[PDB]
Order: C-alpha cells, then sequence, then structure tokens
C-alpha cells in the first residue's frame, strides 16, 4: 500500500550495508566500556581503527557516511563520560571535518548515522549503552523515517495540485496515509521504551559537542525532516520566533535535499495559504473544494496524532522537564488545522 517507502529504505540499507573502517567488531565492544566508565579503553578502541593517513580516495557518499556513523558512537559516548572527543583523541577533529565535507553533513553522528544507516543485525547494530531501550528507541524510529520521507516528497508535488485539481483530494489522503507511520512510531515508544530508562541510561549520550569551534547537537529523533514537511505544507510564512529558531536549528542535521527544499519554499505562501486562497476564490460550498479541505484537515489530524501524544510521552520521560518548543509547536498546528476547519464552517 505504501509503495513509495521501498526506494528510500533501499537507500539507507546502502548505508547500513557499508563497513568501510571494518569497524563492526571494534564498536560492538562499546557498550560494555561505557558501562565501565572506561575512558582511556574508548579511546583505545577508536584508535583501533581511526583513520590516520587521509581518507580512502575511492570513498563515496556511503563509505564516508558508514565511517561516521561508526566513529560517531565514540563522539557522544566521551561528551558522556563528560570529555570533548575532539580534546581527548588526538587527529580525531580533521577525520570528523573531512567527513563532513564528503557527506554535507555535520562533523559529528546525526539521526541518520545511528538509525537507518545503522545495521539492524544483533551482531551489527551499533549502539551507545546496549540497552533494550535504545535499541526500542532506534527500531520507532525505523518505522517512520522512510515513510517520511515519501510524505515530504508528496508535500512538495502535491503543492504544485490546485485545489480545483481532481487529484487534490487522493494526494492529500495518500499523504496521511504515509504520516500515520509517525503515529505508529510514538505507539511503539510509549509501548517498549521505558521512560526512566531514557532519561537515566540513554539522554546522557546525547549531549553537544564542540567541533570546529561550534557546538553540534547530538542525535534525537527532533532532527527527522518532519520540520520541513511542515514548513511546504503550513509553516513556511510564520513569524513565531520560537518556531523559526527551531527550524533553523534543525536544518544543517537533515539531509542536503530537504534543505534545498526548505530553502525552495521559505519565499512563497505555504501549501494551505495558497489553498484556502482558493477555496474563497471558488466558494466555499463547491463540494470539491470542500472535498479538499476535507482531505487537508485530515492530513492535520494525523499530524495532531503524533504530536499530542508525543508530547505525553517526552513529559513521562522527563518527570523521571521538556522543552516549551514542543507545547508551542503543537498550539501552532492547532492553529494551521483550525484555518482549514474555518474554511469548512457552514453558517
Ligand atoms: C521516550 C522517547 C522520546 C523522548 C523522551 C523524546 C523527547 C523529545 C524532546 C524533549 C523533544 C524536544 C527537542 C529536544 O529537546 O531534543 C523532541 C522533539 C521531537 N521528537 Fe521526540 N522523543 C522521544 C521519541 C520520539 C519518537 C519515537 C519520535 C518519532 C519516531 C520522535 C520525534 C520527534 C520530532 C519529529 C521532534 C521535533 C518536534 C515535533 O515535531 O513536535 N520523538 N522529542
Amino acid at each position: 500500500t505504501l509503495d513509495r517507502v521501498g526506494v528510500f529504505a533501499a537507500t539507507h540499507a546502502a548505508v547500513a550495508a557499508s563497513d568501510p573502517l571494518q569497524a563492526r567488531a571494534l564498536v560492538l565492544q562499546l557498550p560494555g566500556l561505557n558501562r565501565n566508565k572506561d575512558v582511556p579503553g574508548i579511546v583505545g578502541l577508536l584508535r583501533e581503527f581511526l583513520p590516520v593517513r587521509g581518507l580512502p580516495s575511492g570513498w563515496g557518499f556511503v563509505e564516508a557516511a558508514a565511517a561516521m556513523r561508526d566513529i560517531g558512537f565514540f563522539l557522544g559516548s566521551l561528551k558522556r563520560h563528560g570529555h570533548e572527543p575532539a580534546e581527548v583523541v588526538p587527529g580525531l577533529e580533521p577525520v570528523l571535518l573531512d567527513l563532513a565535507r564528503a557527506t554535507n553533513l555535520p562533523p559529528r553522528e546525526t539521526l541518520l548515522h545511528v538509525t537507518v544507516w545503522n545495521p539492524t543485525a544483533a551482531d551489527a547494530q551499533r549502539s551507545y549503552t546496549g540497552l533494550p531501550d535504545e535499541a526500542h528507541l532506534l527500531e520507532s524510529v525505523r518505522i517512520s523515517m522512510a515513510a517520511l520521507e515519501a510524505a515530504i516528497a508528496l508535500t512538495v508535488e502535491l503543492f504544485d495540485v490546485s485545489l480545483r485539481s481532481p487529484e487534490f483530494a487522493q494526494r492529500s489522503d495518500e499523504l496521511e496515509a504515509y504520516l500515520q507511520k509517525m503515529v505508529e512510531s510514538i505507539v511503539y515508544a510509549y509501548r517498549f521504551i521505558s521512560p526512566q530508562v531514557f532519561y537515566d541510561e540513554l539522554r546522557p549520550f546525547y549531549e553537544p559537542i564542540r567541533v570546529g569551534g561550534q557546538s553540534y547537537l547530538g542525535p534525537g529523533a527532533v532532527e527527522m525532516p518532519l520540520f520541513v514537511l511542515e514548513h511546504v505544507l503550513w509553516g513556511s510564512q510564520s513569524d513565531d520566533q520560537t518556531y523559526r529558531e527551531f527550524k533553523e536549528t534543525y536544518l544543517p542535521y537533515v539531509l542536503p535535499a530537504y534543505r534545498a527544499v526548505y530553502a525552495r519554499f521559505s519565499g512563497e505562501p505555504a501549501l494551505i495559504d495558497r489553498a484556502l486562497d482558493e477555496a474563497r476564490a471558488v466558494g466555499t460550498r463547491d463540494e470539491h473544494v470542500r472535498a479538499g479541505l476535507t482531505a487537508l484537515e485530515r492530513v492535520f489530524k494525523v499530524l495532531l496524532r503524533f504530536r499530542a501524544p508525543h508530547l505525553k510521552l517526552a513529559e513521562r520521560a522527563y518527570e523521571v522537564y521538556a522543552p516549551s518548543m514542543l507545547g508551542e509547536l503543537l498550539t501552532l498546528t492547532y492553529a494551521a488545522r483550525s484555518r482549514v476547519r474555518a474554511a469548512l464552517d457552514e453558517s
């Protein structure tokens, strides 16, 4: 049914299958050293595979991204025990910067590296902690990342589809179906991830580190390119300070293609702004207009079925505090949906 997922999943699998540093058996030893808080051992283990002669000239994106993944687990690890990886590992910084250049991504590990680009097998999956809860968190992202990428494609396609077009409602219904995966992810997370374990054992691995004279954030699901999708859909012309700063903060961590999508739509009304103008130009009693707007409201419904439960998920973990950004974004989503619902009012 969600047949657009396959191609995105296949691109992720290419990186997951790559191990140019032949680091698999070495990275698997990291959880034990983390448990032992063995900083010298962690550095020693990294130096067993860290390139010292520059990157192999034959590497492409796949190899460079795979190398960053495997070095990357040592970065959040070292910071977890209170150390800047660049300061305690001679020659590491130049490698990170070279890998950043090769991939057009930050000079550390991102959500992509630790989830969809990380192999799934027990004898291959890289992990900070080796904990089941960490594996469950990775799975929760794997459930929806490829679907979300399809959804970004669909949103961009829907942007050029007139509300007057016969496809509008059908495309919106298809977008809704892919976005349902985000809901599935939060249901999964609620079921399988212990809030105590997340907060006490996993969260400390996700601190920022300093590379190239600036701070780079840790992997988190916050880096999923959902914010790019919603920039196009409803948010591009939002003057809300917290929201704009949120998007600009996470922009460097998403794939270059989605950074390009973001830029393309920043100088234009968002999809719903255009659709609502169209509804007003035709008249909101027109059944085809109403069909389109109703379909659009369902997209907002599914976005809220992710976002509201996610806030609860986040609150439960931090009860063991969540940033204001979450509730603020939730409210903005409600406001956007309300604009659609207002057009559908029959009085
Ligand atoms: C117990 C598990 C989780 C916790 C504790 C958690 C916590 C948070 C927090 C605190 C934020 C605000 C930004 C930050 O400080 O990093 C955030 C944002 C975000 N998270 Fe989660 N999260 C969890 C699971 C998930 C899952 C499973 C997904 C999707 C697969 C997800 C998707 C997102 C997204 C897309 C944002 C950006 C804000 C938004 O769209 O509303 N999170 N998360």
